[PDB]
């Protein structure tokens, strides 16, 4: 059976900083020709980042028909949205990139590209929210409590919430939204820098951040200690981005009710070390945890009992990362719960895409 | 035929933002080290190796682009990766290096001696080996303390004299003898604080960029050098407390002439900027970033200077360099900074042809 001959149906694919996600949506829509009984009909993920391979015709090659070439369906209009990755190289380096993803899409006849191009972070946590609350059914029917939502992701992360305009904060923070005969107003930011990867470059030397024993490029060892940690990135979240001053202020005016996270959190909650139950964590038992499963054990016996996972290295580092994010910077309370959504669910801020374009 | 009568050997830089091969003809003196040593052959390539996918059939191409194509085979070969190979874990170093020493045990032309990450302290080493090896100064021992600094794209080195003590750790201590001399350095490297790493972190910052220069978030440039200055000395001394670790080192072993190699020497050498006799000042830099960047309109200035890839981050890399070398470093605002003509291709390449042999 193909969907796609009596629903309507759309390829998008997240272009992310540590590998390119390829969804497609089938979905039908209502009287105002809004997406409604939104459905992803297939899903391919691959590695590494599109903006950290060469930009040649033979690379590119290689790249976009390991994304494209098995899906069951090729005759459908695509969205190619590249996120932060592409944001850390300047407009000339990203042209190249789209020049040669151009090329390759008019070398076939099937797939009908619509749109190749990088968008925003605050563009990135609109769509963020909007795929999280449309699973969460809240987006037909005005709610009562605030939802939040974050995005941790590999170069940025994101944090968006509802807030009434604000004539003090840059219009580029803001978006008002109509969906579903509904008007929501929301707060937007993203920090370029602070996702996992560009945030782990300032720390490889750390030994508070890795196992007891782990070799650190310098040729120490690791000695770990996650609230040690926890201070360090906090330097980086607080005294460089100043993550604090920025959003503190407009969370205790604009309280949120309910947190969902989407991005890396969802993994390493989901990963043999960690305990969560109901698919919640507090960023007091994420980092407890950390420091007494990872930080404070010995890497060698560490490594040849998860031969699997590929970030358990960073595992210590990671818990110590998250709670200075969402504790001192965000001032999210250690306390708090926080939901995740399971990895096995294949959320990302697509379906956002698959909305608003309608709206 | 150089190497027919001299020595041969070649040594690549597989640097953070690309791979540089150079051949090198030599003598030696009566310890056999190294004298008379000339670049007989460089070949450049980019992007970095630790930034490739590591598979055999990249590696190769990768491979085959840097060497092939040389004037000489029959030689020791070593491939020494610095910084960007440091950002991944031995895991995935591992991959690379496998590979690799698949490549070289296969044909038989090329003698690989050692394929390895070099760590921070070791490249600062070969540094200062470099750098002085130019300058003539390693016969005798001299009168004058000689820093070298090396700007990379994700790591940053310094060195300078200092003699052997109990004080410091012995992991930033070097000894070496070398035509009879006996020379005593410390040796620094801070991994993330090169400029491709260090960029990532204020590419949302206005005042880093000439005004309405196009930031990723949608905002616009609106640059003002000191204050870019500002933002990055809280990453050089709030995270890394590059000030605590080397400001007292240096006011103990004062150096009488700063040399610097890597990214500034591009920056200082560009059309943008104006230094006579191949040396800054710390103030003279930010100033001219500042006036000629930072406070210009980004469209006019870029349709000005069509030529230079680089130029859209000269308000930032003015900015940072003055933050690294005065507020990180302690280096006076007016002292002279001395750079080695990018011309010359002087990596810390020599510094291995040196090393090997003491
Ligand atoms: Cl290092
Ligand atoms: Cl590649
Ligand atoms: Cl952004
Ligand atoms: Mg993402
Ligand atoms: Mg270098």
């Amino acid at each position: 059976t193909n969907p796609c001959e009596k629903h309507s149906c759309i390829a998008v694919i997240d272009a992310g900083s540590t590998g390119s996600r390829l969804h497609i949506y089938s979905y039908d829509t209502d009287d105002t020709n809004t997406p409604i009984h939104i459905e992803e009909i297939w899903n391919k993920k691959i590695k590494p980042g599109f903006a950290s391979i060469q930009p040649n015709s033979v690379t590119i090659d290689a790249y976009l028909t390991m994304l494209l070439a098995d899906a069951p369906i090729h005759n459908i209009p695509v969205y190619f949205y590249a996120t932060a990755g592409m944001r850390l190289l300047p407009q000339s380096q990203q042209k190249k990139y789209y020049d040669e993803l151009d090329y390759w899409f008019r070398q076939q006849s099937q797939w009908q590209l619509v749109e190749a191009k990088t968008i925003t972070g605050n563009d990135e946590a609109l769509f963020d929210w909007l795929a999280v609350n449309y699973k969460l059914d809240t987006l037909k029917s005005v709610q009562n409590k605030s939802v939040g939502v974050m995005d941790m992701g590999g170069a940025s992360v994101q944090i968006v919430f509802p807030m009434p305009k604000n004539a003090e904060i840059s219009k580029h923070n803001q978006v008002e939204l109509n969906i579903y005969g509904q008007n929501i107003n929301l707060y937007v930011h993203s920090f370029l820098g602070l996702g996992q990867t560009e945030m782990s470059h300032q720390f490889l030397n750390s030994p508070s951040c890795f196992a007891n024993d782990y070799p650190l490029p310098d040729g120490e060892s690791g000695q770990g200690n996650a609230p040690s940690c926890k201070e360090e990135v906090t330097s980086l979240m607080n005294s460089v981005h100043k993550v604090n001053q920025q959003i503190q202020p407009l969370l205790a005016l604009n309280p949120v009710n309910e947190w969902y996270s989407i991005g890396g959190i969802s993994n390493l909650a989901s990963s043999q070390l960690f305990h969560f139950e109901n698919s919640e964590l507090t960023n007091q038992s994420l980092l407890q945890q950390g420091d007494n499963q990872i930080c404070h054990q010995q890497w060698d016996i560490l490594n040849g009992q998860y031969p699997d996972d590929e970030y358990l290295y960073q595992y210590c580092l990671l818990s110590s990362y998250y709670y200075a994010l969402m504790v001192d910077g965000y001032g999210i309370n250690p306390n708090q719960t926080i939901h995740y959504i399971p990895p096995e669910q294949n959320l990302d801020w697509t379906i956002g895409v698959v909305l608003h374009r309608a709206l």
